[PDB]
This record gives structure tokens, C-alpha cells and sequence, in this order.
């Protein structure tokens, strides 16, 4: 049983492409720390993201500075998960509490133990796996991360729980409408 939303997305997008250029000629790369799986699922299916107010202004500034002279890539992980879950390219400036277009490219779980050896000089030389939201990754270390994420032979991804997230969204909307209706 495969869900038609996911079937539609997989046919319209080339997720986890075999020929991905990790040795970037230019670009900027940022960590995104999400609060929940549900937000990741929502972002993949609608091609949008919202950071915090401060996070939005940092990504807005970076995208407009890049002026399409190179990509802005976002490396996604939810707080506490122990893996990265995909990478998207930022595709629009922030629109105002503030959302922007993203294009998901990799959707796959990469355990933190494959990336912990990469450390970020611009964040007290901490592992890239102990970053906060919108932490920027230096270009050479971004190449190392993207090469590992691109080539890692993943065993699972959020897509394996896709129908679960669909039902969760649908139930949440009905619970809210009933609750709003009882307040009137
Ligand atoms: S608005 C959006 C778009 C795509 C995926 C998730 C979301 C979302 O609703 N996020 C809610 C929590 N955010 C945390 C950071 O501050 C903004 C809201």
C-alpha cells in the first residue's frame, strides 16, 4: 500500500539523484533544526519552510546575497533524532510570520555517526551534528557533508512513515475544527 500523495511527489521529483554535484563551485550551506517529523513531512509535500523570526532573517539575507550566483542548501535534522533526514535547496526569499520556497533533493536518513567526524571551525570546532538552527557550514566542510549524504546507502527515510503523517495531519485538522466549533 503506497499513498497517492507520495506517489505523486515521487513521480514529479527526482529524489536522491545519483548524479549530484557535491563538489560545489559556489554556494552556502546551513543546518536546519526542526521541532518535529510533522514539519518535515509538511515541508516535503508543500515545498515550503518557516524558520524562527531570527532564523528567517538569516536565511533571507543569505539567499538574497547569493543572487543566484550559487545555491543555498539546507541540511535537515529534527532535534534529538540522531540522524539527518534530507537536504533541500532554498528557492525564494522569505515572505511575511515568514515562509519561503524550498526544493527537496535528498530524502533519506543519514545517522549522526557518519557525520560526527566533520567539525565546524566557526562554531567552537563542534561536530556538525551538534549544530543549532541556521548554523552555517563552511564550504569545504559542506562538500564533505554533501558527499557523505549523497552517497550514503540509506535503509530508511521519512517516506516509510508517510501514510502515518498524512493521517496525523488529517485527524489534527478535524480535532481543531470541532474544538473551535465548541468555542462558538
Ligand atoms: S509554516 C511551516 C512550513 C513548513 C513546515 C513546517 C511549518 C511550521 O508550521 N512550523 C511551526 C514551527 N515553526 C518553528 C520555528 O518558528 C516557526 C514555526
Amino acid at each position: 500500500e503506497s499513498h497517492p500523495v507520495l506517489e505523486k511527489l515521487k513521480a514529479a521529483h527526482s529524489y536522491n539523484p545519483k548524479e549530484f554535484e557535491w563538489n560545489l563551485k559556489s554556494g552556502r550551506v546551513f543546518i536546519i533544526k526542526s521541532y518535529s517529523e510533522d514539519d518535515i513531512h509538511r515541508s516535503i509535500k508543500y515545498s515550503i519552510w518557516c524558520s524562527t523570526e531570527h532564523g528567517n532573517k538569516r536565511l533571507d539575507s543569505a539567499f538574497r546575497c547569493m543572487s543566484s550566483k550559487g545555491p543555498v542548501y539546507l541540511l535537515f535534522s529534527v532535534n534529538g533524532s540522531g540522524h539527518f533526514c534530507g537536504v533541500a535547496e532554498m528557492k525564494s526569499p522569505v515572505d511575511y510570520k515568514g515562509k519561503f520556497d524550498v526544493q527537496w533533493i535528498f530524502v533519506k536518513d543519514v545517522p549522526n555517526n557518519q557525520l560526527r567526524h566533520i567539525r565546524l571551525e566557526n562554531n567552537d570546532n563542534k561536530p556538525v551534528t551538534n549544530s543549532r538552527d541556521t548554523q552555517e557550514v563552511p564550504l569545504e566542510k559542506a562538500k564533505q557533508v554533501l558527499k557523505i549524504i549523497s552517497s550514503y546507502k540509506h535503509t530508511t527515510s521519512i517516506f516509510d512513515d508517510f501514510a502515518h503523517y498524512e493521517k496525523r495531519q488529517a485527524v489534527v485538522e478535524v480535532v481543531r475544527k470541532e474544538r473551535q466549533s465548541r468555542n462558538k
